[PDB]
C-alpha cells in the first residue's frame, strides 16, 4: 500500500508495526506505557459491549422486499402500500426473555420486527408472533418483563414469580393460554406467523380514516417443536433458529409471508363487542375478514451482524404518511419507550448509522451530540427563520387522530358488550385447539407448575378452571400428580427460587 | 407510613398513586405527557442493562473468609497473609466465551476471581482454574478472544476460527491441551481447583523478594462431566453451576479451598529452566514444593446479584503492600485493562459501589465525574499543598519493582533451557492423564475438529503431534472416520460458518 | 495510619507511594505501562467533566430553610406548607444563554431553582426570576435556545439570530420586554426576586382545587446593573455573582424571601379574562391580590460545589401530595424534559446522589442500572406480588388532576377576552417603568438592534411599536443613528456573523 | 419533495407536520404522550452538550495547507515532510484552564494542536504557544491542572491555589516566568508562535536518528495585550480571539507561520548540557540552529463548529512512519492520555468522526461498539488468518525507540550539567526581556500575587530571587506595597478564597 506499510494500521492510519507483541524493554522487559497500538486495541476491545436490548436481547434477521399486489388505496395513503409498490425491508426476529447468550429455543413470545425503507421514511411494524398480549396498559409492563427474568438474589429464572404476576393480572389469560400452546415453540423463525398485535389507524387520500389489524401469514406454514425437543436443542444447540435463517437464505431458499388486514371502520371501533384498543383481544375474522396487501419476501444475509442487526434500532414512532397510532394504551406508551432505550442502548445519533437512515431527504432539527457524523453545516438552529431553511406549521387537527374526553384519570378501561380476561382463553382452547393440542397443553402447563410455591398453584388452578373448567381440572390433576414437561428456558422450586 | 401515602413513591419519595395504571383522559383516552411515575419507570426499566464482561459475561459468586494457619511472613509482609489472619472475602466464577445467558455447562476455561477486604486495602487475585494460559504477549489476547465468539456475518460461534487461531499460535499448546481434557467441564464451581496462574512477586519485611504462584485446591475434589453431560445440562438448565453454589451455601454447606504457593527466590527467576515469565508454564513441583498458606471458606450467598456480583470489578493491579507484579507481559497488560473495561462497563466511581470499597480509609487523589457519591468536601485538590492534606511522595527504586536492560522491541520472550511450545503439553497428555483421560480426549478433540475447514484441520494434526505422535495419530485417525463428541457450546461446518 | 502507609491511597485503598513521580526503567528511562497510580489518576482526571446544563450551565447556589408564617391550609394539604412548618432547603441560581465559565454579568433571565427538602418528598419549584416567559408551548422552546446560543459555523452569539426568533414568534414580547427592562442585569442574586411563573395547582385536604403563582419578594430589594456595569464586571471577574453569594453566607449574612400566592379558584382558571395558562401572562394582583406563606432565608454555602451544586438535579415533576401541575402546556414539557436531561447528564441514578436524595423512605419500583449504589436486596420486582412487597392501586380521577376534551389537535391556545402578544408588555413599559427606566430601555433595545440585519431589524421597528407607538419610535430613531449600548454578553454584525 | 411534505421531517425521514405546536387534547387540553416529535426533539436537544475538554474547553481553528520549500529528507522519510509535498492541515488553538464559556483574553497559555491529513496516516503536532511546559513528569500534571482551576467549595479560581503549586513545584519557574511576560496575552492566535515544545524523534530512510524540536514563527509577528486591555475585551467580547480568526478568512486573510526546526544527533541527545528530555528546558539555537522546513497557511474556516472543531480529537500519539516520540516522560504521558479522554468525551469511534479520519485507508484491528459508523463486513477479526485478511508482524527493534537500563524508580531525572530550575528562567529576565517587559513583568506578578495568603507569598519572594535576585526584589517591594496590574481571568483573597 503505502512505502512504509506493515500489513496493518493504527486507528489514525499509521503503520501498526505488529498486531502481535507488545513493545518492551529488551526481550525480557516490562511493556512501556506508550505502546498506542496495544492501548488503542485493548481499549477497543474492551468498548465493543454494548448494552443488550431489554427485552428481545436474543435474535437475528435478514434483508428482503415486499411487493404490493391488491389495492388498499382505499384505505391508505402510505406510499409503501400503494398498488404495486416493491419496498426494501429488514426483519428482526428474537425471543423475549433471555439475554445475549441464552438458546433460541426456550418457550417464548417472538419478536417480528419489520421495517420498510420507504420513499416517505422508514415505517416500523414492531410486530410479534401472536396477535395479543399479556397486557392492555403499559405501567404493568416493567413488572411483567421483570417477573419473567431473575430473582434479585440468587440470579435465576423463576416459574413462582412468573404465575405470581400472571395469576394477579388475569387480563393476561388470553395471551399465556397462547404461549402455552403449541406457537410457543416455532421450529423456525421461517414456520411461524408475525402479527402487528395492536390496532393502528389507517388514512387515506380523503382523509377518511380505519383501525386496522396486521397478519404476516407464513407460507412456510406453522410448525411448532415440543418441549422435550426444544430442550434437547436448546443444549445441543443454543443459535439454532440464527443457523437456520442465515443457512436458508445462503442456500438461495427465501421465506415469504403474505400480508393481511382487517379493516374496522372509524366509527365501529368506538362500538364493537370487543375493545379493539385493547391489546389482550382479537377480532372476529367473521365480523372482519381479511384483506390481502402482498408478500414479504426475506433474500439476504447481513454482512455485518453487529451493525445491521446487534444496532438496528425499530421504533412504533416511525409511522409515515397514511399510518397513525391508537388509542391502545401499550402502542401509546411503546412510541415513547423504544426511541428512549435506544439513545442509552446505541447512542444519541442512533438514527444515523446505515441501517437506521431512511432512504429519503432527512431534514431534522436535531444538531450536535456526541458521535455526528452527518453534520447540518450552517442551516438554521431554530424557526421561523429569514435564512430559507425550511420548517412545517401545520395548524389544527391531524390527520391520524382521534377524539377524547374526561378527567384525568388511572383506572380500568371500560368493557365492551362481550370483553373479559377469560373468554377468548376459552374459546383458544375449547375451539380452536385440537384433542392432540389440549393433551399437549395440559402436560406444558401442569409442568410449568412443577415446583411453584402452593399458595400460587392454588391460584393458577382457579385461573386455569376461568378459562375453561375441563381443562382446568385437568392441569389441577396432573399437577397433584406431581406430572408434566420440563419447560425449555426455567423452572421452580428448591432453595434457590421461591 | 406519610398521611397521603398510597404503598410506594416516585424517585422523589412522593406517593407513587398508582403502580398498575396510566395517567389518561377519560378511561378511553390517551395517556398524557405528564404521566411523570410512567416515564420514570419505564426509562429506569430502559437503563437497568449495562454491558456485559468481556470476556467472563456468564458467572455468579459468593462471599466468605479466608484463614491463614501458617507462617510465610519470611516470604511477604503483606497482612492478609500474616499468621493468624482472618479476612472477608468474595470470589465470582464464570466462563469465558459465552455471553449473558449463555449455558454454564460449555467447555470452556472457567474464571476464579478472588477479593480480599483487607486493612491494606482491597488485594484481588484473578484468577482461573487452571495454572496457565493460550498466550504470552496480551498484544494477542484481543485476537485469541474474537476467535473464541462469533463470526461478524452469521453471529454464529465456529470451531473453524477457533482452530485457525489455535494453530497459528502454537503457544497456545500448552492450554488447548488443558480445556480439552477432563478439566474442560467442571462438574460444579466447588469441584475445580483455583490459580493465580501468573508468577507474582512477593516482598517481607526486609525487603527481600521472592517469585509466587498460588494453588488454590478444592476441599471437595475435582469432579468433572463428560460432553454428553454437560451438553444435556446446558438444554435443561442453564444455570446449573449458579443454582448449585447459592443451593449449595444456602443448605449451610461451606465450600472450603487451601491455599499453597510455590516459592522461587529472587535471583532464580532469571536462571530457571522454564520461564515464570511466561504464562503457557507451569513450574515443577519437585523443583519448587508447594506451601501451604490457609483456608478459603465461601458461607454467604449474596443479596442482591446485580449489586454485589454483576456490578463487582475486579482488578491484577489491586495489590496491596507485600505483594507486586511481574515481568510476565500478560500480567502487565491486565495491570491495563481491567481498570480501563470497568469505567466504561460500570463507571468512573465503580470503585465507590459498595462492593468495591475497601474497609480501610481511602485518601486519593481523584475528584468530580458522574455520580460523585461520596465527595471529598473541601480538600486540597493538589500536591505538595499549604493545607494539611497530606500526600505520597517516597522517591528511588521501589519496594516491588526489579531491573531490565535493552532497547524497545517488539519480539519473543528469550528461550529457557527446557522452554518450548510442545513439552508441558506432551508431559500432561503422557503423564499426568490416565488412559481412560486420553481416550475422552481423543473424542473431545476429534469432535472439536469434525467439520472443519480442511486446511485448518490438516494443521491441527502436525499441531497435535507435535504435542504427542501417539495421541496426534489417534486424533487423526478419529477426525477421518467422521467421528468424536459433540461439544457443548460450539460445532463447524454448515453454509453460515467457515 | 496503616504500617506500610504513604501519605495517600490507590483507588483499592493500597498506600500509593508518590504523587510526584511516575514508575520508569532507570531515571532516565520509560514509564512502564504497569503504572497503575498514574493510570488510575489519569483516567479519573479524564472523566471529572460531565455534560453542562443546557440551558442554565453558569450557577450557584447555597442551602436554607423555609418556615411557614401564615395558614394556608384552607388551599393546600402539602406538609411543607402546614401553619409553623420548617424545611431544609437548597436553591441555585443561574444565568440561561452561557455556558460554564461565562461571566455572571451577562444580560439574561436568571434562574431560581428551589428544592424544600419536606416530609414527603423533595418538593422542587424551579423557577425564574421572571412570572413569565417567552413561549406558550414547548414546541418552540429548542428553537429558542438555539436562537440564544451560538452560530452553527463561527460559534459566535449573535443578536440578528436572536431578534429573527423573537419578531416571528411575537408569543414573546411579554418577557422580552421584563428582559431588556431593568432587571435584566440584577447586581447580585441577593437582590432580584424569585418566581414560580407557572400556574400550580393547589389541592386541600377536602379535594378541593386552586389554580397558584408564586411569588418570592426578596427582602433584600430588587437592585441592578446598568449594560456599561455589567460589562465591565464581566470583564473583571467573571464569577461576581457567585463569589457575592458565598462571601455573603461566609460573613453571616443570610439572605431573605417571602413567599406570596396569588389563589384563583378552581373554575375561575377557565373564564379569567387572560389565560393562566399561557406562560406568556402576568395576572393582576387587583384581581387576585398576594397572599403571605413565609420566609425563605439560606444560610449554608456548600462544602463542595461539583457535589451540592453541580450535580444537583431539579425537576417540576418533583411534586408532593396537595401541589400538582397545571394545562400550562410549557409546565406540561418540563415535566418530561427535566428529567431526561438528568439521566443523560448526571446518569441513571441521578436521585441516589445525597442532594438529590429525599429525607423520608423510598419505595420505588425500580432496579439495578450503572452505579446502583443503594440497591433493593431481595425486594420483589413485581406486582402484585405474594412476597410483602407493597405497591400503589389508587383507581379512579386522581386528586390533582382536570378534565380535557376535544380531538388531536397542533393549535393555539384560544383567546381569553384580554389575551394577546402585546397588551402585557405595553403595560409594563408606559405604566410600571419609571422614566429614567424607559430611557435606559431605549438604550438597551437599540443598543441589542446594533448591527443587526437590516431586514430583521425593521421586523423589529414593526414588533416594539405594536408594544408602544411611543417607545416602538424612540427605539427606531435611536437605531437609525447608530446610537445605543453595549449589551454584556452579545453583539451584531460582521463577517462571522449573520 | 415527497407528496405528503410538510417542510421538516421526524428522525425517521416522516413529515414533522409541526415544529410549533405540540399534540393536544383540543386546544385546551394536556399534551399527549405519544407526540413523538416533541419527545425526539426534546431527548435530542438534552444531549447536544458532550462534555468539555480538560483542559483547553475553550478554542476554536481553521482548515489550511503545509507547502515544505526545503529538503529535510536527510533528518526524516516522513511523506509529509519530503520535498515539496503540500498537504491538508486543521489547526484548533485554545486557552488552557477555562471553561467552554471563558473569555479568550485571559492570562494562560495557549494551545497549537496541527493536523496533518497526510498519505500514511494522519500526523498530529499538538504543541503550544511556549517551547516549554511547567512541569517534566505526568504525575503532577493532575494537580497542576486542578490548581489552575476552581476551589472545591465556592467554586472560584484562586491565585493562592496556583502559587501554592507553583512554589512547591520549582520546575515551574522556566515556564511560569513566560507565562507572566508579555506573551501570556496574545493579541490574535495569528499574532502568536507555536512550538511542538517536546522533543520527538525523526528518522531517515537509512534509519539514522536525530532527536527534533519544533518552531512555528508566525508571519504576522507576535503581538500581545496589556492586562488592561485583556480584562477590558474579556467583558466586551468572551469571543475576541474566535471572532478575530473567523472574519480574517472570510475577508480571504490567510494567516502564515513558518516551520524549523532543531535536530542534535542521537548520541548527542545523552551528552548535551540541557536534558532535551526535560520539558522545562529550552535548547541553544547557538548549539544547534534552526533549520527551516516550510509554511503553514490557514485558509477556510469551519463549516460546522461542533463537528469540525468542538469534535477534533488530537493525539500525540498520531505519529507517522519517519517521526516517533521520546524518552521525555511527560510525551509519554500524553501518548495514553488523550486517546483515553476522547473515548469518555466524544465516544469510542470518536476516529470515525468525518474530521478525525484518516485520506488514506485504514486496515485496523477493532470491532463493533457503540455507533459503528464504517463497519468490517465479514472480515477476519482474528490473526493470523487463513482468510486472506492482512495483519502486521514485524519482529525485533522497532525503528523509533532507544535504549534504557536499569531498575524500576520514581525519582527526578538526573541532572545534566547545566540542569536546574532557576537558569534559563533567570536568562529569559535578564537578557531576552526589554526594560519594558521587566517594567511590566513586575507589574504582572506582583498583580497576580495581590490578596495571596502571606506564607505563600513568603514562599513567592524566595522562588522569583531564585529566578533573579533584582526581579525578585522588585516584585517584593511592589507586592508588600499592595500595587500592581488586575490580571484578567483570577484573583485571590477574600472570604470565599484561601
Ligand atoms: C418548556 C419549556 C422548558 C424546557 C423544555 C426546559 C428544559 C430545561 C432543561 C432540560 C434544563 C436542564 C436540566 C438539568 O440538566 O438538570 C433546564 C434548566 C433550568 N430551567 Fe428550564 N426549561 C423550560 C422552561 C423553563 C421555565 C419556564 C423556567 C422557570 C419557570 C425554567 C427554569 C429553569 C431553571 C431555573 C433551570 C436550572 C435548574 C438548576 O439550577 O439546576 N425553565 N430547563
Ligand atoms: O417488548
Ligand atoms: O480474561
Ligand atoms: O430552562
Ligand atoms: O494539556
Amino acid at each position: 500500500t503505502t512505502p512504509h506499510a506493515t500489513g496493518s494500521t493504527r486507528q489514525n492510519g499509521a503503520p501498526a508495526v505488529s498486531d502481535r507483541q507488545s513493545l518492551t524493554v529488551g526481550s525480557e522487559g516490562p511493556i512501556v506505557l506508550h505502546d498506542t497500538h496495544l492501548l488503542e486495541t485493548h481499549q477497543h476491545f474492551n468498548r465493543m459491549n454494548i448494552p443488550e436490548r431489554r427485552p428481545h436481547a436474543k435474535g437475528s434477521g435478514a434483508f428482503g422486499e415486499f411487493e404490493v399486489t391488491e389495492d388498499v388505496s382505499k384505505y391508505t395513503k402510505a406510499l409503501v402500500f400503494q398498488p404495486g409498490t416493491k419496498t426494501e425491508t429488514l426483519l428482526r426476529f428474537s425471543t423475549v426473555a433471555g439475554e445475549l447468550g441464552s438458546p433460541d429455543t426456550w418457550r417464548d413470545v417472538r419478536g417480528f420486527a419489520l421495517r420498510f425503507y420507504t420513499e416517505e421514511g422508514n415505517y416500523d411494524l414492531v410486530g410479534n408472533n401472536t396477535p395479543i398480549f399479556f397486557l392492555r396498559d403499559p405501567m404493568k409492563f416493567t413488572h411483567f418483563i421483570r417477573s419473567q427474568k431473575r430473582l434479585p438474589d440468587s440470579g435465576l429464572r423463576d416459574a413462582t414469580m412468573q404465575w405470581d404476576f400472571w395469576t394477579n393480572n388475569p387480563e393476561s389469560a388470553h395471551q399465556v393460554t397462547y404461549l402455552m400452546g403449541p406457537r410457543g415453540l416455532p421450529r423456525t423463525w421461517r414456520e411461524m406467523n408475525g402479527y402487528g398485535s395492536h390496532t393502528y389507524l389507517w388514512v387515506n387520500a380523503q382523509g377518511e380514516k380505519h383501525w386496522v389489524k396486521y397478519h404476516f401469514i407464513s407460507q412456510q406454514g406453522v410448525h411448532n417443536l415440543s418441549n422435550d425437543e426444544a430442550t434437547k436443542i436448546a443444549g445441543e444447540n443454543a443459535d439454532f433458529h440464527r443457523q437456520d435463517l442465515f443457512e436458508s437464505i445462503a442456500k438461495g431458499d427465501h421465506p415469504k409471508w403474505d400480508l393481511y388486514i382487517q379493516a374496522i371502520p372509524y366509527e365501529e371501533g368506538k362500538t364493537y363487542r370487543f375493545n379493539p384498543f385493547d391489546l389482550t383481544k382479537t377480532i372476529s375474522q367473521k365480523d372482519y375478514p381479511r384483506i390481502k396487501v402482498g408478500t414479504l419476501t426475506l433474500n439476504r444475509n447481513p454482512e455485518n451482524h453487529f451493525a445491521q442487526i446487534e444496532s438496528a434500532a425499530f421504533s412504533p414512532s416511525n409511522t409515515v404518511p397514511g399510518i397513525g397510532l391508537s388509542p391502545d394504551r401499550m402502542l401509546l406508551g411503546r412510541a415513547f419507550a423504544y426511541h428512549d432505550a435506544q439513545l442509552y442502548r446505541v447512542g444519541a445519533h442512533v438514527n444515523q448509522l446505515p441501517v437506521n437512515r431512511p432512504k429519503n431527504a432527512v431534514h431534522n432539527y436535531a444538531f450536535e451530540g456526541q458521535m455526528w457524523y452527518d453534520h447540518t453545516g450552517d442551516r438554521s438552529t431554530y424557526v421561523p427563520n429569514s435564512n430559507g431553511d425550511s420548517w412545517s406549521d401545520e395548524t389544527g387537527p391531524v390527520d391520524d387522530g382521534w377524539e377524547a374526553d374526561g378527567t384525568l384519570t388511572r383506572e380500568a378501561q371500560a368493557l365492551r358488550a362481550d370483553d373479559d380476561d377469560f373468554g377468548q382463553a376459552g374459546t383458544l382452547v375449547r375451539e380452536v385447539f385440537s384433542d392432540q393440542e389440549r393433551d399437549d397443553f395440559v402436560e406444558t402447563v401442569a409442568g410449568a407448575l412443577k415446583g411453584v410455591r402452593q399458595d400460587v398453584q392454588a391460584r393458577a388452578f382457579e385461573y386455569w378452571k376461568n378459562v375453561d373448567a375441563t381443562i382446568g381440572q385437568r392441569i389441577e390433576d396432573e399437577v397433584k400428580r406431581h406430572e408434566g414437561d420440563g419447560i425449555p428456558g426455567v423452572e421452580a422450586g428448591g432453595e434457590a427460587r421461591i
